[PDB]
């Protein structure tokens, strides 16, 4: 019934967008050093078409700053209609929580402390991406860590913004993404000496900006930060 669905899922994203926290609700989100976080999750999905479309997604838990994989679930199933632009995530973040619940069971000393999402947090069409998503329905802290800067609220991958790219000039280095509503949306970071290309990192839920850029940053041994990159392995492993 797939009116009733939608509209169902038209609900939902507005009550779980009204659920999001963008301020730290963790002890260890406040200590300068993130002294207590010992378990940091990574999150990456890929979909595939067909009759039915296909997700391969991964989910894994590395030891923190050791940055080592110490729980990895990576699975590819179907998920089922209605596929809807702007609304794929409701059926492919309930897969992504039952991969959550399956560590709960399974390893729950293994729980991440908090999860790196490869995909968008508050800066969304909706500021509701999937990072958002997964935190409010997981209430695990979470981070949207974005590869491409996306078109809203005014932001454009225009020439002051490229020049401010080249103004990043080492591992850390950050530029606010401000919309033109004035709001800071997120922020641009170059995550590592080696890239010249940016993350664009945002809230996901239960952490602040200043936080989760910091935090995203210290978990990149390489560009692309150590849980998502491992996590992005197993589901294009699957791929």
């Amino acid at each position: 019934p797939p009116e009733e669905t939608l509209s169902l899922w038209k609900g939902e994203q507005a009550r779980l967008k009204a659920r999001v926290v963008d301020r730290d609700t963790e002890a260890w989100q406040r200590d300068p050093s993130f002294s207590g976080l010992q378990k940091v999750g990574g999150v990456a999905v890929s979909f595939v078409k067909g009759d039915s479309v296909r997700a391969c997604a991964s989910l894994v838990v590395l030891s923190y700053p050791e940055l080592k994989v110490v729980y990895e679930d990576s699975r590819m199933v179907g998920l089922k209609a209605p596929y809807v632009s702007g609304f794929l995530a409701f059926r492919e973040v309930p897969f992504l929580v039952e991969l959550v619940q399956r560590l709960q069971e399974k390893e729950p000393d293994l729980m991440p402390q908090v999860v790196l999402v490869d995909g968008n947090g508050v800066l969304h069409q909706r500021g509701f991406g999937v990072a958002c998503h997964l935190g409010v329905l997981t209430e695990l802290p979470c981070i949207g860590v974005a590869k491409k800067l996306l078109q809203v609220d005014g932001l454009e991958n225009n020439a002051l913004h490229k020049e401010k790219i080249v103004l990043l000039q080492a591992g850390g280095d950050t530029f606010p993404l401000i919309g033109s509503s004035g709001t800071v949306l997120g922020m641009a970071l170059r995550s590592h000496d080696h890239s010249t290309k940016p993350l664009y990192v945002s809230v996901g839920h239960r952490i602040s900006l200043e936080v989760a850029v910091r935090l995203t940053h210290h978990c990149c041994r390489f560009r692309i930060p150590e849980p998502i990159r491992q996590a992005d392995i197993r589901s294009r492993e699957y791929i």
